[PDB]
């Protein structure tokens, strides 16, 4: 009955289940959680681990002794439960000093501060065992055209990521970076707005091998993009270092519904791809239990994330294992798509009359793709309606 | 009075002014144009040049002698007018054989055919003087999840572009490639859906220096993205080889309004960026005169493309030259955004107490960005309402 | 195994399965169907009926004898199969004369012509047994602000619908009208763009009781609206005269995927509502088998429409019948939402201190809605994963 | 130089300039304003008036004496400045008790409380001279399908508005209601999501003449709708009681940019319509100075709202007064759109052979609409580029 265990690698941000329900139009509807209680409740549901921003774990402004006690208690809860911390990140968005950005703030002093605040937390992340360090440039961008020269901003972004790569290399840390795209919100337009923009940017860094992406289901959907396509491109590039799983209903504010909510068919095709490709990172949920909910509803929502992943994984596996689907996939020439177009080489292609002068374009045109039949087999699998 | 001349480098696709007004719900409202007449009418309006798909210039299915006559007449009109042909491209979308794609069709034979059809037209393009060869993968993608393994598809896309780079290198041609993104339409989701995805893909090709992007105003807007931001990223990467200028009202079907229509402020910020960055390629319009229009309306629409570019160029130049705007730009710290964050290096940043231990975060936070004032100066410039 | 029969009331437009696959960027990929063959193939799949535009059944420009023969053959196929014709409509979009609209064309002569063309087809529709006559104002609107004074246009729309109501009343026909909204495409913005706009407009007609809506799943989704919410408002108003069922992936061009594709959860909640409310009209599919498909794929796609409706109907029924869901619905106070807020009346509400002066707002606030648990029960039902 | 004065009727919400800059991802960047200071600063900029939610003017939880002092001080500032209060509204969204709605909360007690809280503020609004009372059902809706039966919810909405109409009638108040649509945010989908849905709903209330709409530029744009079209429909219905003016860049979170920002051409066509139709209500701004800004930037942003309205009003007036535009409007048959289609009546239309049997559809089809030329005249006017 789709019961998660820690071997499923399901992780949650402290800020997910810990969200107090403050939105732009309303006050908190739940009390703050102690991170220790979250670790414990998550462990009991079958989670593998948690993730954190610096400021989720240690209140902004903490003294050294406060900080040490917060980490001690957190460490104890990890030890008490067997929970891991596979990823951490910096809060470069909440404090008003970040109003125009961290790494790409117009104020140089803010940019230096952002870097120092990040580096401090990289050390903690390594201490707690994290393998991935996420950057989410939520304040990087603009509401107006004159406010942000984007080429200068990208020069500053590159400089910041380059410094961080220098830093981790200097300490001999194994931790890698993952850039999390989001196209807008809270800035009118955010820099590196999609998986593609982040991938492209990475290839200009000094040490590109240190940086991948942390794509979020809802964020690519906020641009109307196909999330499984973006993930496939990321996998193709060898850069799917981490993922954020959740739900989103179309192009609107960032909803952060529980995974499986939102675009259910996209969630099926995502799980199909992750499993087929052998993604081996954390199955991380970045979701907000709706503010309608009390604490019991919080845990139900979190449980549903993991349940939905496990149901979808079962249905996708059944799909790809069904001989009738295997025959449909052949009928639709998915096998041919996987073959080289011209392993014979350029000159042979140019000399091949069956590729042009004698290619019967009408007979090719007339051959149906059989994609609808294929897709209804997939529907029938997803819904458990195989006849 | 904003009169274009050929030195402004304004170009038009044959298929733009030549669009007969057939849409998915209706028949043509205008007769087909002879390319010769289009060259002549465009020249008379002050255009620099035209662009073409193979099948715009030579009807699909033409005999060798037909083809030779079509090119002869076209060449004569170019010679008669002084018009250039800076760019060409392949029609890999109209014929039913391309229903599942060209380069990423599931049918291998179709993929080979697509390559041969492209290579034939590369030779013609070079003969007519083109410097850029555009690819627009409009049929590459899917309506359903099972129909297209995207990693295999990207393997096939890479293979196709690699073969084309091999081909041009083999002939000693100077022509370069530009990939034109579009996120959807006519496929439910199109591969390389944005400028970012195309940039990232390019970095995996064998000879990345041969490939840039041809971003279109309306296409990035179809994903709700900020077109001037995308162009800036493209410029940052050194990959703005060509551009398509037009208008689009938000996230909907591809409207291809005349340039300046649609998102007028985005058009102002685009022209500001292109001019500030010194983009020196063609100012190419990919637009559709609405099907409401007759031939006189066609030419009025095309004239308006060039007029709007020239008005915006004047207003943007006035903006950046106004000492009052220069002072506002300083007040908003755009000068600081252009300075390195830490030219002193990593260790100096780590040892700089003013970056962290003694950084007054509240005083920084309290400093307004003054972006609204800046933006109203920009509004006042755009509208010619300076007091 | 979810086999449809005619008692399920599933209907298809001739133009759905008959779509030849011409899109704005490509030629037809299938031959034209004879309406007789469509009736027969649909009947064999378990359909109840078909619908038509005038010009689907009788080619535009037909002679009286041609017209009579087309109708004869169609009638014979209906008689041969037991198929019905519950709805008909006018093509006021394809011919170039409708380029600026039918009923709201700027040219008065076009507007009169649109009315005459509609009235002719109303007579045929009644002859073939239709109970609903759909209007889809696809050409009514604008690409630019100056082209269409919308108040004058709505005066013309009202005039046209009023004349049609006069006409049907004059003939003693029982047929009613249903306005089908679409927000854009093929016009940049279409008048009466949503269910709400159409409902509101209807209340200004001379005989509002003669007019309802024909909402389409994909069209409301093209504005990012919640289709089941729109249907509920339509049901609330007593105006759900007919429906178009299909799928759509977000805000983009009108995709017309088979029903169940697109937003699968919205399709579940739609079927839940239609069945719960006792909608008794046709379950009509307005879909396009993708142009990738051959004729076999056409019929598979159409079969899948009906299959998906039947699977969803089963899952929704199981949901609402499950005692555990009934208890969750109580826990979430859906029973209370159905009770009057103040059946005691205004003065009693004003005098009720428990409504204000002594209302414990914090205790109310603290009561979780339990909506996540409810929603995962719904997920588990939809997926057939009840434990 | 486009200097506003109180005769321009420009109004601002206390919550607009008073927004402290808290967003879902960050803390306030400005201190709270005293409403008295806002009245004074707004008056100095040339505003006519302010608007308020109950809880903007009197802190939630105030004692009777606190309340009396808050109103006293506010009244004094109004008297000191000559500012008016043309509109007021209720906060039925901030307090956690409204997490599932006010008027359509599932909890009946919450619904009664919402009504009492509204009625209390109606009395204050009348005391301060307001002519319009706005309802914005921001918490009315759902994130999941099972949580909200929408027909029951609309029964509750109708009941609430009916009670409020009973109340104002009982007191002999002249104040009227205006429903402000928003399609989503903070609920996943909000009930009455557009101008159309609100118009339609109004026609089912007991006393429909008491209720109009308060459409907001950005909210209709959040559904990709054409705001000037929606306003025209509202004007057509006689229901434009009040308006919210601001800017929005497409389909995304509710940005509330200063008026003129966002979609500049839509702002031009809006002002053209409001002025042409003789809208005589407040020109009310519901905007958020971006959180990047300090207090000086707040006032600059607010000034820019009024400036942009005045520039657009000048350009639109020049457009409609230009004899060359008047001739273009005739060329495009806008004069004909304003004439009745068939003032001769139904039988005469049926007997008119020039409407059908002898209508030359090809000659009509061939007549260009000349809309592009018209639209470039409008562009040239907007930009001050008339040659
Ligand atoms: O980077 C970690 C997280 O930071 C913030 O909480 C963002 O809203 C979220 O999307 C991101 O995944
Ligand atoms: O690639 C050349 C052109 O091909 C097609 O006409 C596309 O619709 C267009 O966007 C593109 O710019
Ligand atoms: O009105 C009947 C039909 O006409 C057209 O085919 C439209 O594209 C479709 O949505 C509509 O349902
Ligand atoms: O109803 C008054 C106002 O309430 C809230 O502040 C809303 O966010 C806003 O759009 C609305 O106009
Ligand atoms: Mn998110
Ligand atoms: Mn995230
Ligand atoms: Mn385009
Ligand atoms: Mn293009
Ligand atoms: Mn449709
Ligand atoms: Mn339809
Ligand atoms: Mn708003
Ligand atoms: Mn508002």
């Amino acid at each position: 009955n789709y019961q998660p265990t820690p071997e499923d690698r399901f992780t949650f941000g402290l800020w997910t289940v810990g969200w107090q329900g403050r939105d732009p139009f309303g006050d908190a509807t739940r009390r703050a959680l102690d991170p220790v209680e979250s670790v414990r409740r998550l462990a009991e549901l079958g989670a593998h681990g948690v993730t954190f921003h610096d400021d989720d774990l240690i209140p902004f402004g903490s003294s050294d002794s406060e900080r040490e006690e917060h980490v001690k208690r957190f460490r104890q809860a990890l030890d008490d439960t067997g929970m891991k911390v596979p990823m951490a990140t910096t809060n470069l968005f909440t404090h008003p000093v970040f109003k125009d950005g961290g790494f790409t703030a117009n104020d140089r002093d803010v940019r230096r501060y952002a870097l120092r605040k990040t580096i401090r937390n990289i050390d903690l992340a390594v201490e707690l065992g994290a393998e991935t360090y996420v950057a989410w440039g939520g304040r990087e961008g603009a509401e107006s055209g004159g406010a942000k020269d984007v080429r200068d901003a990208l020069d500053r972004m590159k400089e910041a990521f380059d410094l961080l790569g220098e830093y981790v290399t200097s300490q001999g840390y194994d931790i890698r970076f993952a850039i999390e795209p989001k196209p807008n919100e809270p800035r009118g337009d955010i820099l590196l707005p999609t998986v593609g923009h982040a991938l492209a940017f990475i290839e200009r860094l000094e040490r590109p091998e240190l940086y991948g992406v942390n794509p979020e289901v809802g964020h690519e959907q906020m641009a109307g993009l196909n999330f499984p396509h973006g993930i496939a491109q990321a996998l193709w590039a060898g850069k799917l270092f981490h993922i954020d799983l959740n739900g989103q209903n179309g192009i609107k504010y960032d909803q952060d519904l529980r995974f499986g909510a939102g675009d259910l068919r996209a969630a099926f095709w995502l799980v199909d791809l992750l499993e087929s490709a052998g993604y081996s990172g954390p199955r991380h949920f970045d979701f907000k239990p709706p503010r309608t909910e009390d604490f019991d509803g919080v845990w139900a929502s979190a449980a549903g994330c993991m349940r939905n992943y496990l149901i979808l994984k079962e249905r996708a596996a059944a799909f790809r294992a069904d001989p009738e689907v295997q025959e449909a996939l052949r009928a639709s020439r998915l096998d041919e798509l996987a073959r080289p177009t011209a392993a014979d080489g350029l000159q042979a292609l140019l000399d091949d009359r069956s590729a042009f002068e004698e290619f019967d374009v009408d007979a090719a045109a007339a051959r149906g793709m059989a994609f609808e039949r294929l897709d209804q087999l997939a529907m029938d699998h997803l819904l458990g309606a195989r006849g």
